[PDB]
């Protein structure tokens, strides 16, 4: 009935919060509506990751014959095969594994846990409607709103509904021949990306001239110029106007540019999420803002006397490691020791990946941004070109660029942001360095690694 | 026939220095006896990696199939080939490339180039025996001996001759099909790995229990481990005493301990290098120690007046981006403006990387010298053990390990040893971040990206 911490959402923040909590010794509960891990471990990060990792493979294979592997075999883009059913399968055994592994985590650390919908009442208590289906009602003395986003779905334009979104692409039982992904957000990046990698005929709709608008230039313009360059169809300035199903069942996307793709099996719509708003959190006087989002405070206090918020529900950057790392801190503060009582996390410069084809990695401003916050004169930028030692054996190649934003007299490092092979492994300890206050001196006071491609990064213009 | 600066040896650190000297306006000579870019272009860093890809890539083609990859066709260890001829071919082809650029860049940066043997005549001028099959002799102001090192033979060994080094490694046509490696340091480590993912039956002979002994314990163990478990025969305790041929042409390899590897096709010595001298050292003074290596102090500077030595020859942390730093440091001093008068490289807390299978990185001390120096009670270490997450879909296994050693109240991280796919690429930002001057406090500092290996290291124990 009565608990400490009540945490609505069983995500990446919800399920890190209450076993910091109760970590310190506090009756928590925490309530799931579907499947413990959230979107990350579910529809996000890991499936993503181990989708990734399939497409990797298919090209390096390609590039065995040319090693000196194999030879006798035809490992070639025309003699590839992908065995989707079979790959889901497995793929869904490791999460199926996972969700099994932190329910018995939070059973072990003594978190209780209950899966069905909560909302709020208007006594200010939940009610959480049971998948035994019993509604039982239960009240705290804080509670923890961590219920995450859900896909955009562009409902204005006709035949939208014949599209699915990212946890659709994760349902897919069977290759679609012909796919057109829309949105140049990083989601839809990765999947177009998977979905070439595997084979599939693949478009990638975008509104301007480069995907990635959230990022640097560099990172906008090389992604953008070698999905072109390996096959994936990338349709600049467009936008979907309407989709149509056929005799053939196949849909045609009609583009406003008079143009169209015709003969396609699969569309996927990757325009954004929008906070995850199901529980009653009128009844509780929870303001939003104007984009539906839960405000949160900078210690995740929304307005409401002992109610917190924090992860994608709240939309400041949206990754799992932000959620838990907002979780926990809130945890620590409401729950730990003294020296915790003002503990929140800070939001800037936290890096980030994009596991595109090759991979990306920023951390911290653009060029842009650099220009506009300090001034062109006080702004160095670092550059650097070059094809990884892997491809020399090849006639495939593959791009790196590097490239280190300096802010003030003293070369201070604003923002770090990388394209090629290792960017994702590469960027975790410059990250480290850059939350030190690391200044272009710093990069280059460590020695390098040969022969690597992060070496560059110590060893610039 | 005078110039400001002469360079004995066109490897990785005489290459450097008189790059950089040359940009400072001083009539420089660079006198190389074989190929530019010395040791680690042409029979190192270089073909060692490209190598190191091949047997990579093998391994991966094994795991394409479990992948969902290529089902028709048998990729598995049972199938693999390997055209060693061919790939030997395109190894040397991107050499002899890397040997164009190298000549190119310096006759453009206003290096004289000379190829000969250099030796010091009394007189305390440089003579070259050409290949015009001249001989002239040169005198300059200042004198850089960069002449690096060779393999160690173990000449007390009856049969000893009947193996190569390295260098043989890298001339071999076609591949052995057994093959025996002698030393746990890195070199031999990595040819090892290279020869198994290759599909040789190799054999690793060792005098103790682990492998790279030089390194902190959790590399030699995770190392010396997965080498077994992989099919790599480790012989441990043991000592070769003994060398034959058999009718067969083949070797039979007689150990210490009584007992014997046969029909034995390549035998390689990878038991450490000495300073390659040979030049004129005696006819003007340069004191060597008790190693055969030149002496020589934190500025480079030998005993003799106007003559330096680093590299290998010096022998003090053996690696290219080491001689290339304090190749230019020292180019800085002599040539480039009043500002780095008393420029010199700091050898502490140097990176380094193993590209055994898997890769380890290491920097800073082991926890034996950690305790050693700063006592027991003065030491904390955090440890993590874990499988990437690209092994869920495979019945095979690869470890990662990762030892934070910290020092002091504030935990100051004084060693990162690492194992696993992706170190190489991973240990160069931490690099920067401990230069720095890093605690733990500072890893924790910065968000994780997930999904990667990197991760770990900022969210330990
Ligand atoms: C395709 C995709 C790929 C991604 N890849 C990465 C990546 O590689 N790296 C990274 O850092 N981030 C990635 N992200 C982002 C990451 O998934 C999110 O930032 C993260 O999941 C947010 O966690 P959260 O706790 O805010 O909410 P979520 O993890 O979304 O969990 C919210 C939970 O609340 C539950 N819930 C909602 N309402 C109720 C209710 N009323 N009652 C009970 N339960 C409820 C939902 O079932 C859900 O389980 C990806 C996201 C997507 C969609
Ligand atoms: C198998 C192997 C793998 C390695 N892998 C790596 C690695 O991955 N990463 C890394 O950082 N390091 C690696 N190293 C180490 C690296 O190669 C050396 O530390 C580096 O080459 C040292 O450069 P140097 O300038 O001291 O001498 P070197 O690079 O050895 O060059 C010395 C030059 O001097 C020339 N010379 C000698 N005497 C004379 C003379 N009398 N007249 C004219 N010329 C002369 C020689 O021909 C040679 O070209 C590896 C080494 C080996 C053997
Ligand atoms: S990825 C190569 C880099 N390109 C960019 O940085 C583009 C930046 C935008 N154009 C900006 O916002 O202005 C790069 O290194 N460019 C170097 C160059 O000289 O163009
Ligand atoms: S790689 C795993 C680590 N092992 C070691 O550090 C071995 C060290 C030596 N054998 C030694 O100290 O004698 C590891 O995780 N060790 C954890 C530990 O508690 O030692
Ligand atoms: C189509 O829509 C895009 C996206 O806004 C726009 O840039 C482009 O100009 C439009 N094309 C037209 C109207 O010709
Ligand atoms: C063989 O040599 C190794 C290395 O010195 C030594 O450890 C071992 O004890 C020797 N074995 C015997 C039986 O002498």
């Amino acid at each position: 009935k009565h608990y400490d911490y009540l945490v609505i959402g069983g995500g990446s923040g919800g399920v890190a919060s209450a076993r910091r909590a109760a970590s310190y010794g506090a009756k928590t509960l925490l309530v799931e509506a579907k499947a413990l891990g959230g979107t990350c471990v579910n529809v996000g990060c890991v499936p993503k990751k181990v989708m990734w990792y399939a497409s990797d493979l298919a090209t390096r294979v390609s590039h065995a014959n040319e090693y000196g592997l194999y030879q006798n075999l035809p490992l070639d883009k025309e003699h590839l095969t992908f065995n989707w059913p079979e790959f889901k399968q497995k793929r869904d055994a490791y999460v199926h594994r996972l969700n099994g592994i932190y329910q018995k985590n939070l059973e072990k650390e003594k978190v209780d846990v209950v899966f069905g919908w909560a909302r709020f009442n208007k006594d200010g208590n939940v009610e959480v409607q049971k998948r035994d289906n019993t509604t039982e009602v239960y009240s705290a003395n804080h509670i923890l709103v961590a219920t995450g986003g859900k896909a955009i779905f562009p409902e204005n334009i006709p035949g939208f509904e014949l599209g699915t979104d990212s946890d659709g692409f994760f349902r897919l039982e069977e290759q679609p021949k012909k796919v057109v992904v829309v949105g140049a957000g990083y989601i839809g990046i990765e999947l177009a990306g998977v979905f070439h990698g595997l084979g599939s005929e693949t478009h990638l709709v975008i509104r301007g001239e480069t995907v990635l608008r959230k990022f640097d230039e560099c990172i906008q313009n090389t992604i953008t110029d070698h999905y072109v360059k390996e096959g994936i169809n990338v349709h600049k300035l467009s936008k979907i106007v309407k989709v149509e199903k056929n005799v053939t069942d196949k849909l045609k996307i009609h583009m406003n540019d008079s143009k169209s793709i015709d003969d396609v099996d699969e569309l996927i719509w990757t325009i954004g999420r929008k906070s995850h708003l199901g529980m009653g959190s009128e009844n509780v006087g929870i303001k939003l803002n104007s984009h539906d989002q839960i405000i949160a405070d900078e210690y995740q206090n929304t307005n409401v006397p002992n109610i917190y918020s924090l992860g994608d529900v709240v939309g400041k950057v949206e990754l799992t490691p932000v959620a838990i790392a907002a979780g926990r801190k809130l945890s620590n503060r409401l729950f730990g020791p003294e020296k915790f009582r003002n503990d929140k996390l800070d939001y800037e410069n936290v890096p980030s990946v994009i596991f595109s084809h090759p991979e990306a990695g920023s951390i911290g401003i653009s060029e842009k941004e650099a220009i506009e916050k300090y001034g062109k004169e006080n702004i160095k930028v670092y550059n650097s070109k070059f094809t990884a030692m892997y491809y020399a054996m090849l006639s495939e190649k593959s791009p790196t660029r590097y490239k280190i934003v300096c802010a003030g007299p003293n070369e201070k490092v604003v923002g770090l942001h990388i394209v090629g092979d290792s960017s994702a492994e590469i960027l975790q300890g410059f990250g480290v360095a850059i939350k030190m206050g690391a200044t272009k001196a710093d990069f280059d006071n460590c020695v390098a690694i040969h022969p690597t491609s992060a070496e560059e990064l110590v060893t610039m213009r």
